[PDB]
C-alpha cells in the first residue's frame, strides 16, 4: 500500500507507462473465454 510506494528510485519516472497496462486487460465482453473459460468458477 504504502511501503511499496516508497522507493525513491524504484518509485519514480521509471514509470510512466506500466501505468496504464495493468488494466487495459479488463477488457471485458471479448475475454469471456480467456478472462473465465476455464479460471472462474465460484
Amino acid at each position: 500500500d504504502a511501503e511499496f510506494r516508497h522507493d525513491s528510485g524504484y518509485e519514480v519516472h521509471h514509470q510512466k507507462l506500466v501505468f496504464f497496462a495493468e488494466d487495459v486487460g479488463s477488457n471485458k465482453g471479448a475475454i469471456i473465454g480467456l478472462m473465465v473459460g476455464g479460471v472462474v468458477i465460484a
